[PDB]
Order: C-alpha cells, then sequence, then structure tokens
C-alpha cells in the first residue's frame, strides 16, 4: 500500500529553520549521523550538500543508548560575519521520532581552534564561547590570525560540541562520555552537487566545566568560478519569485490533503516531494535530472517560462509527465512535445486581451511599452505593440530596463520630459513596483498596466498607495465562486492567503493528474487520457488540445487596489 510520489518544483522558497540529523549505532563504540544541508547564494540558488559524520568512543556506549535507535536531532543556527570575524549561535533538541516540539562536570565554557585549506586557501582562526549543556543551546566567537578569508565563511557552518545536547530522559552518549573522562574523537565527510569534498577531524580536552577544542579542514575540488571561492552564499532572503513559489505550494498542499482524507488513489495516499529552481534555467536542468534519478513520474511546476522550457525537454527525453500551473509563452508547447501540459493559458491570448482594451475602453493620447528583456515580458510587450500598431494607437518609445534594478530616475525623468499619459510595462513585480512608488513620487500622473506576474499582494507590499488604479489582464476571482468556499475556510485556518490565481491552477493541476492516475499510472496514457476528455475542477470543466494547452481559456481586465485586491474593470 506503498505511497505514490509527485514532485512539487517551487521557486526561492524560505524552507525549513529546523534541519534533522539521523542518529545510529552499528556497534558499542560507534555512532554514525546522516545529513542533508542546502546553502543559498545572495541571487536565491540553492547549493546542495550531505554529510556523514563518525564518533568513536575508547569505553562502550551504555545498553540503553544501543536499545533506543534510531534517534532524531532537529538543530538550528545563526551567524552574523565580516572577511575576518565571525558571531555564531546554535539550538539542538533530540526526539525518539520525527515530529518536533512544534510550536566530572558537564561544559559551561569552552575554546575552539579550527585550521586547513579551501582549494589550497590556508585559513586559521580562534576563539572563546559558552553554552547551557540542560538544553542544547551554544554560541563563539571567532577571529582570523592570517588576515582576510579568501573563500565564504559559510562553508566551516556548521563544522564550528555535542557535548551541549541532552537526551529526552537523561545525557546523552556525548556528555556519558566526557563526564566518564574517556571521551570521543569525530571525523565528517561532506559531498557537494559540483563534485567538490572537504573533510574536518576533531580532537578535545577536558579542563573542569572548560571544553578545548581543535579542528582541522581540508576541502577541494571547488569550481574557480562558484559561490564558495567567489564569497558569494547568504542567508535566505525573500527574492524576485518567492511569491509564485508560496502561492504554488499553498494550493498543492491544500489539493493532496483534500485527495489523502477521500481514500487517495484506490487507497494509495499521495506524497508530495518538494524541490526548488529559482526560476533558474541551469538549476532548472540539475532539478530534472535529480526527479528523473530519485525515481519520480509525475512533475508538478516549473513556474517561469525560461525554467520550465530547460526542465521540459529532460522529462520528454526520460518519459516523464509535467504540467505547469504559471507558465506562459507560446514556445513551451510549440516543439511538439507529447507529455507536457497546462493549467493556465497563453500570452498571445493575454496580449491581445490588453491591446483590444487599450484601443476600446482607455483610449489614450500618449503610449510608452516597457519590458525586462526577459522571454515572457518582451513577449508580451512585443504582442501589445503589434496590436496597438494595427489599431493605429500612437506608440512614442519601445524600450529595455534590466531585471534586479532598483533606480528608475532615467525612466521616471524621461516619462515626464516627453509628456507620456499611459505604459504597459511586461514583466514580474519587482520592477513594476519600483517603477510605480518612484513614478508617483515624482510627481506623474501616467496610468500603467501589466500582465498577471504583476497583479499580487507582493506589489502592493513595494508599491504601497502608489499600486492604486494600476490595470491588470489576469485568470478569474476564483476564490469568489461559492462551490469552492471550503477550500478558501480550509486556507484560512492554516492563516495562508487563498487570493492568488497560482492557488486555484496548482489546486487544478492536482485534480487533472487524479483524474489520470485512476485510469493508468503511465506517464504517456495519462497524456492521452487527459487530451481525449473534460476533467471537472475548481477552474470549471478543463479540455486540452493535442498539444497540452487548454481550449477556451480568457484573461480577464481589473482593476487592482493597494490592498492587495482586484475588482472587474468594466
Ligand atoms: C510564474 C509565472 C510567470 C508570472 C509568467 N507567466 C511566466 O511564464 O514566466
Ligand atoms: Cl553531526
Amino acid at each position: 500500500m506503498e505511497d505514490i510520489k509527485v514532485a512539487v518544483v517551487g521557486a526561492m522558497s524560505a524552507g525549513a529553520d529546523w534541519r534533522i540529523s539521523k542518529e545510529a549505532c552499528p556497534n558499542g563504540k560507534t555512532l554514525i549521523s546522516t545529513l542533508k544541508w542546502s546553502y543559498t547564494t545572495g541571487d536565491g540558488k540553492r547549493y546542495r550538500s550531505t554529510a556523514r559524520t563518525t564518533f568513536t568512543f575508547a569505553k562502550p556506549m551504555a545498553a540503553n543508548y544501543l536499545k533506543n535507535q534510531p534517534m532524531y536531532v532537529f538543530r538550528r543556527t545563526e551567524l552574523k560575519h565580516s572577511k575576518t570575524e565571525m558571531d555564531f549561535k546554535e539550538w539542538q533538541k533530540a526526539f525518539t521520532d520525527v515530529v518536533g516540539m512544534d510550536e566530572a562536570s558537564l561544559p559551561a565554557t569552552h575554546e575552539l581552534h579550527i585550521f586547513g585549506s579551501i582549494n589550497g586557501v590556508g585559513f586559521d582562526m580562534v576563539g572563546q564561547g559558552s553554552g547551557n549543556p540542560n538544553v542544547g543551546y551554544e554560541e563563539l566567537n571567532l577571529k582570523s590570525t592570517k588576515g582576510e578569508l579568501q573563500f565564504s565563511p559559510w562553508i566551516l557552518v556548521p563544522h564550528i560540541f555535542h557535548q551541549y545536547l541532552p537526551y529526552p530522559d537523561g545525557m546523552s552518549p556525548f556528555q556519558a562520555a566526557m563526564v566518564d573522562g574517556s571521551g570521543y574523537q569525530v571525523h565528517r565527510t561532506v559531498r557537494f552537487e559540483d563534485g567538490a569534498s572537504l573533510t574536518v577531524n576533531y580532537r578535545y580536552t577536558y579542563e573542569g566545566s572548560h571544553i578545548k577544542g581543535e579542528a582541522q579542514v581540508k576541502g577541494t575540488g571547488f569550481p574557480a568560478d562558484g559561490p564558495v571561492m567567489t564569497n558569494s552564499l547568504t542567508a535566505f532572503h525573500i527574492g524576485p519569485v518567492t511569491q509564485y513559489g508560496d502561492q504554488e505550494f499553498t494550493g498543492a498542499e491544500q489539493a493532496v490533503a483534500d485527495i489523502n482524507a477521500r481514500g487517495g488513489i484506490k487507497g494509495n495516499k499521495l506524497q508530495i516531494v518538494k524541490y526548488d529552481d529559482a526560476c533558474d534555467p541551469k538549476q532548472a536542468v540539475a532539478v530534472a535530472n535529480r526527479v528523473v534519478n530519485d525515481g519520480i513520474k509525475y512533475v508538478i511546476g516549473h513556474l517561469c517560462s525560461s525554467s520550465a522550457q530547460p526542465a521540459s525537454d529532460i522529462y520528454e527525453d526520460a518519459g516523464i509527465l509535467m504540467i505547469t500551473p504559471a507558465a506562459t509563452a507560446p514556445e513551451l508547447t510549440a516543439r511538439g512535445y507529447q507529455l507536457i501540459l497546462r493549467t493556465t493559458g497563453l500570452d498571445s491570448d493575454q496580449g491581445l486581451t490588453a491591446a483590444k482594451y487599450i484601443l476600446e475602453k482607455v483610449k489614450p493620447q500618449r503610449i510608452a511599452i516597457v519590458h525586462d528583456k526577459q522571454q515572457y515580458g518582451e513577449g508580451l510587450a512585443r504582442a501589445v505593440q503589434g496590436g496597438l500598431k494595427k489599431g493605429n494607437a500612437n506608440v512614442v518609445f519601445f524600450d529595455g530596463i534590466t531585471a534586479g534594478e532598483k533606480d528608475f530616475s532615467t525612466l521616471v525623468a524621461r516619462l515626464k520630459k516627453e509628456n507620456i499619459d499611459f505604459v504597459y510595462y511586461g514583466g514580474y513585480h519587482p520592477e513594476m513596483g519600483q517603477i510605480l512608488r518612484q513614478a508617483r513620487a515624482a510627481g506623474l500622473k501616467t496610468q500603467f498596466m501589466g500582465p498577471e506576474g504583476v497583479a499580487n499582494v507582493s506589489l502592493s507590499n513595494i508599491a504601497g498607495e502608489s499600486a492604486e488604479g494600476l490595470l491588470v489582464t489576469k485568470p478569474k476571482n476564483y476564490d469568489q465562486v461559492p462551490a469552492n468556499k471550503h477550500i478558501v475556510d480550509a486556507v484560512k485556518a492554516k492563516k495562508q492567503d487563498p487570493s492568488g490565481a497560482f492557488v486555484w491552477t496548482t489546486y487544478a493541476a492536482l485534480q487533472s493528474l487524479q483524474a489520470g492516475l485512476n485510469q493508468s499510472d503511465d506517464p504517456a496514457e495519462i497524456a492521452k487520457y487527459l487530451k481525449a476528455n473534460s476533467v471537472d475542477t475548481v477552474m470549471g470543466p478543463l479540455t486540452w488540445d493535442e498539444k497540452g494547452d487548454l481550449k477556451g481559456f480568457e484573461f480577464g481586465v481589473f482593476d487592482w487596489h493597494a490592498n492587495g485586491t482586484a475588482t472587474d474593470a468594466k
């Protein structure tokens, strides 16, 4: 009665603050710990590692430890750093199962000497710390003795004292070995997704309640242009596509809960497996190869057009089904592929809907068209330009800006000088929000319009009152259909937001997969069944053409509001 795995591919997720270590003991003198650890770049990309840690005890562990395994340890860390100094904190909690709390002497002080090389670049750091062995807390300050670190200081986390960890009903085996005096040694091996590796070896001496630790490090095989050797690792920040990933995970989690509550697929439960492509082409190909090697046959997601297209090549070649709830560029479904479907519409249709609204209902005097030079935004800007030229509208200029720009002073001064009364922007909320708040600060009265990628609460968060009165194209308000009220209430009961279109397109993708899995487990048979039939969903009855596109899909025109809400424009 094994679970059916479904991959859900998000983008620039935060993820869990706590990470789980699994502890096992093959004999009385050895404890083995296994760990998955992903780092994040300043760019919002993931850098993936796995670790195996070996603890060697001089005297055998007490029988109670050997009878009670495996154990699970939840840990979280904080780092502030310069290029010469590190300030660190760690929290640790042990359990006999996978369910968190849900929301002579033991040690008091310690010192660390950590040294070695990364790609042959030498380092040496020393410093003092303290902690509480009753609750699993520790803190540490480290200073360089050899000047500036010429690699990311994050590569030395988590390596920078399990003598501070208690177990549920008494001392950990680490604490018992320190109190006895005979102690333990540690060896860790880390493997990275680019083929790099790092080893650490530890030795300790106990002077009463004070621990003296020594750690020797050797790292090799890091790419010269990678984030370790360029100092490009950071703590997680919200990024440009986080809003889109959060909507997809909200809709997938509620749909899988509802399906499983009704008995799953002929009694077998669905299990979500989460991945993250950062809407980046190289990360999308790395994710798709991992999904195939993990044995998964069904994928929901790859959200942006520039990441869904390279991923689709890998899934088609390997015989895997892919359903995107969000990618709208026509080229995805224009190449003869048989295993690719959507639960959203096409930018050829979205751009023509915008051009007809401008010609029929707005009738402006002087138009500018702006885009971000990416597949989605530049495609829409070209579709709108063609529609307006056919209607003989006055387009004064057509121009590109750079994605990630925060200073729009040149564009704002040009709109003021050239007396522009209407702008169409093709692109995402981060750039549109900066353009709106900088335009109103400088006294512009211009009417703005954009596509479904700007119609979200992150646009309102960035622009504030400057967002009021923006025109948008987007899918219908599915959250206002009475038949969908039970889903709206279940999402609001978790303090989550059911208003974004990608909640509904993602829920509908899981309902479409469910209908297929009731007929066959084989991806090619599922794609054939959906292309020949109608499926009832939260979006209404869905049908697909032979290339995997929705038949009769319509984008609406709405007024956007500063409170993150959309109303019918007419
Ligand atoms: C996340 C989807 C975005 C907004 C857009 N529709 C694209 O295809 O890139
Ligand atoms: Cl460990």
